[PDB]
């Protein structure tokens, strides 16, 4: 409607949506315009500048004034001494009330007329029909007259100005009639208007309606189109308003907010994982298998397949942390650390008890500290999802290092002291072993197993403490390499110092 | 830990009371934690028995 509505004035758009001297400057326009249409609705002064009410206000009081005059008794009709004094005085102080009402007539017959127009202080002013007086349309209409905004040409080309008139029917006076008709025009040209306001002058935001719109418009210049500025709400900008590439505002540019991935790394790295822990169960098969010469005794198979059914609940962490960051993702890791350490640990230490003892009833020790391991799973996870789940933190964060951004699984003072667990539970065997200094068999077991106590105690320190260092300043991919490395550094090594030799 | 380094000052506190029908009272109070550590004495002195 309305954008069709827009090829209406040849000459004239420039005058309409550029509101510009190309229709104006030079341009034959031989015609004045007509908003009867090309405004709203009907704004009827209910969309109303003040200005509008100012002009209806000294209207009707010089309207009162000269019905109530007329309406005086014997009606003389006496236009020949001084009542023409009175008219005249009556359009001068008219015109000169209003400092944008350019023209202005008023006719009295119950054809000639009084008119004056502001020619550059005086009221140019003549006895002579002018501004406007529509007896025809008063007679038509045999209230006031509302009008439609102009230009300033009937047979010449539209100078400076667009003219809304106002205009009235001089009702006569023991019955009234069409006596007279009075008028004034005042430039509806230097009249701000509104094309994304609820209502106004036709008002129709038809730049930016929904795509990150918002309208952040021109408000006051005048009579002017493209007057209406718009906003691209939390996107991109390139008459274009556009969405971000995700939920990551400041999209000055429609670029990714996320790291650069090494997808082929990580396919070689997963398969690798896969292959220590296929290690794992094979090497319990073997076990399995062989299981009749002296390791079978000095070595419990129980004890061996404990240890690989160990480190195949341990090897996770891995597989879990190519994939993403949800909180469920953070759980499971807790899980599979602390389950892998202390069953493989568990039975280590103990076989280096049961020597001690001989030196001078294993599994009524270990079942206890699996006891104590699941209980702490229990109590950890619930009090962060019974708890923390929706209330107060979120634990899978969304973390910045500069430009980009990287989910990961976050940690806590719980973590801390449970690396200290570490720390204790292999120190104890370190004493164990080291005093337990000289003591016999064929194979320096005990030699073996303390080199797996001196390795894990100062490396997994060591991977603890550079991931609990600097975390926040972390990729989502030189950790990857953290967890592989130390994982396969120490714990192929503690699997392979025991079955290594039992073989040859 | 949790408390003294978390939830000290930042958003949650123990300092806290609830209502009978309309009227006030103050306390400390619980969460899951103490539910747990029931649990362990509970079996401890089990295995005294």
């Amino acid at each position: 409607a309305q954008k069709l509505a827009e090829e209406v004035p040849m000459d004239v758009a420039s005058y309409l949506y550029t509101g510009d001297s190309h229709q104006l400057k030079r341009a034959n326009c031989s015609g004045r315009y007509e908003l009867a249409g090309l405004p709203g609705k009907w704004p009827a002064l209910a969309s109303a500048h003040p200005s509008l009410h100012r002009a209806l206000d000294t209207l009707t009081h010089a309207t009162n004034f000269l019905n109530v005059m007329l309406q005086s008794n014997k009606s003389r009709e006496q236009n020949l001494q001084d009542d023409l004094d009175w008219y005249q005085a009556l359009v001068w102080s008219l015109l000169e009330g209003e400092p944008s009402i350019s023209r202005a007539a008023i006719t009295f017959s119950t054809q000639v007329f009084l008119q004056a127009t502001r020619e550059e202080s005086r009221i140019l002013l003549q006895d002579l029909s002018s501004s406007a007086p529509h007896l025809a349309n008063a007679t038509l209409e045999t209230h006031f007259k509302w009008s439609p905004p102009y230009l300033e040409c009937e047979n010449g080309s539209y100078k400076p100005g667009w003219l809304v008139t106002l205009s009235s029917a001089i009702y006569g006076l023991l019955v009234p009639e069409f006596r007279g008709v009075m008028k004034v025009d005042i430039n509806l040209q230097k009249v701000d208007i509104d094309q994304c306001s609820s209502d106004g002058w036709f008002s129709g935001t038809h730049k930016c309606h929904l795509n990150n719109s918002e309208c952040m418009p021109i408000k006051g210049l005048g009579f002017v189109l493209g007057a209406y500025e718009c906003i691209c709400k939390a996107g991109f900008y390139h008459y274009v308003c556009l969405p971000c590439r995700e939920g990551c505002p400041f999209c000055a540019d429609d670029s990714p907010c996320f790291v650069q991935e090494d997808k082929y790394l990580r396919l070689a790295i997963i398969s690798f994982q896969a292959l220590c822990m296929l290690l794992d169960f094979v090497s319990m098969l073997v076990v399995y298998h062989f299981r009749k010469a002296k390791s079978i005794r000095a070595s419990g198979l129980i004890l061996l397949e404990t240890i690989l059914f160990g480190s195949l609940l341990l090897y996770f962490p891995v597989v879990i942390l190519y994939f993403e960051p949800s909180t469920f993702r953070c759980i499971l890791l807790r899980w599979a650390r602390l389950l892998g350490f202390a069953t493989v640990y568990g039975t280590v230490t103990l076989k280096l008890h049961r020597v001690l003892k001989v030196f001078l009833r294993v599994m009524r020790m270990l079942a206890v500290i699996l006891l104590v391991v699941f209980w702490f799973l229990i109590g950890w996870t619930s009090s962060v999802c019974q708890n923390l789940e929706k209330q107060i933190s979120l634990i899978g964060q969304g973390k910045t290092s500069d430009h980009l951004i990287f989910n990961m699984c976050l940690i806590d003072r719980w973590d801390y002291m449970t690396a200290v667990a570490e720390f204790l539970f292999l120190l104890w065997g370190v004493y164990l072993c080291y005093a337990v200094r000289t003591v016999p068999s064929a194979f320096h077991e005990p030699r073996y197993m303390a080199v797996a106590v001196h390795n894990e105690l100062i490396i997994s320190a060591i991977f603890h403490t550079i991931r609990f260092v600097l975390a926040s300043r972390l990729q989502s991919d030189w950790m990857l390499m953290l967890y592989f490395a130390h994982t396969h550094l120490t714990v192929t090594v503690t699997i392979g110092l025991l079955l290594i030799p039992k073989f040859s």
